[PDB]
C-alpha cells in the first residue's frame, strides 16, 4: 500500500472489461496490466492501498461472474520489490 | 456525452461479424474494438449514445443467438475515465 | 450482388476444402479470410443473394464431410460500414 | 496439368512434419503450402497429379495416425482456377 | 547459473508463483513464456538450492491461487539451448 | 548427419527440459521449436542418427517426467523437400 495488486482472470473478453470497470468504479485502485493468455483467459491487475485493492477484487469477481465466467480472484498484500521489473503491476 | 460502451461476446466470428452488423444497423453506434482471446470466444464493443448502445446490444444479442452461441452480452452507460487507457473503448 | 456468406470451420483444410465446393458451386467470389484462433477459420464469399445461399450449402456440406464445421451464415445486405475491425 | 491438391491436417506439429515426409517420399508431389491455424492444428498441402496426390495424402494419413492424431485428409482432382488468389495452392 | 520453472494454467497463478519464487531466496527471474492455451511459465536463475527453494514455493503458491501444470529444476542448463530457448 | 528427432510435450517447462535432456543426450542440434497450440511445444533436433536416437528417447522420457508426453518420432532420412517448409537443418 499503496503497492498492493489485485488480480482478476475471467474466461471472456467481456466479463473482463465488465469486471475492469467494476473495479476502479468500486475503490480508488489503478489498471496496470492486462494479460490474455489464451484459451479464452483475460487478467486483469489493478494497484493501490490494500484496503481499496480487495474491494476492487471482490466488485470485479461479482461482475464477472453475472456477465460471464470468473476463473480466478487474487490480491497480493506486499509483492516482491523487484516483481514489477518483469511484470507490469506499477 | 457519447462514451456509453456496449459488449457482445459469441462462439466464433461468424456469430460475432452477423451480431455486428447487427449492432451498427440497429442504431448510430461505432465498433471500437474486436477482441479474440481463445476458446472460440469472439467480442464486438461498439460506442455511442446510452439508448443507441443499449438498442444496438440488443440486437446484436437477439442475431448472436440466432446465428451460434451467445456467451456474454453487457453495456457499460458511464465508462470510469481510466477505462480507455487499457482497454480499447473510443472511436 | 453485394450479399456475403460465411463457412467456419474448426481447422484450414475443412476450411479449403469449403471455399473451392462454395465457388465451384455457384459464381460467388472470395472476398475474405478470418482466423480467430483456437483452430478456427472462416471463408466469406460475395455475390447475388440466391447464389450466396447455395455457395454456402455447398460448402457447409464439404466442411462437415472433410473437418469439423462450426459456423453457416448467409448477410443478404450487410451494412456500409462494420469498419477496420470487421 | 499436375495441379491437384491434397491437404492434411493434423493435430500437433510432430506428426505433421513425419506426415509431411510420408507426402513427398510416397509420391511425385511438392509441398505447396503449410498452416498452423491454432488449437494444435497444422496443415500441410502438396500440388502434382492427381494420381500422385492420392497416393500421398494415404500415406500422410497413415503415417499422422501412427505419429499424433489425424483431423482431416482431402484430395482437390481441380481446383477453381482463382482458389489461388486467397489460398496457396500453386 | 541453475533455473527454476515454474508453468501454470492462467495468468494469476502465474504471477503469484512468480511472486512468491523471488521472494523465497535468491534468484532472478531471466524468462517468461506463454505458450498458448492459457499456459504461462516463469524462469528463475541462481545457486541450485535457491532455485530449488523458489520452485518449491512457487509451487505451492500456484496450487493454492489456480492450477499448477508443471515444476521443474535444471542444476546446469546446456549450452545449446540459447537459441531456441 | 541429416537424421531429425522429434518430441512434443504439453508446456513450455517439459519441451524445455526435454531439449536440455537431447542436447546433453548426444551430438545434436536443436534446428526447431513449434507451439501450434493446445498447449503443445515441439523441439527438433537434428544429427546422425544414432545420435538423434538417443537425444529423442532421453527426451521422450524427461517429458514423461515432468510433464505430458505427446508425441515421439525420429526420422533418419529425411526427403530434401522437407526443408524448404519446415526449418530441419
Ligand atoms: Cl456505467
Ligand atoms: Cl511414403
Ligand atoms: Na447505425
Amino acid at each position: 500500500s499503496s503497492n498492493a495488486i489485485g488480480l482478476i482472470e475471467t474466461k471472456g473478453y467481456v466479463a473482463a472489461l465488465a469486471a475492469a470497470d467494476a473495479m476502479v468504479k468500486a475503490a480508488n485502485v489503478t489498471i496496470t496490466d492486462r494479460q490474455q493468455v489464451g484459451d479464452g483467459l483475460v487478467a486483469v491487475i489493478v494497484t493501490g492501498e490494500v484496503g481499496a485493492v480487495k474491494a476492487a477484487t471482490e466488485a470485479g469477481a461479482e461482475t464477472a461472474s453475472q456477465v460471464g465466467e470468473l476463473v480466478s480472484v487474487h490480491v497480493i498484500p506486499r509483492p516482491h520489490s523487484e516483481l514489477g521489473a518483469h511484470f507490469s503491476v506499477s
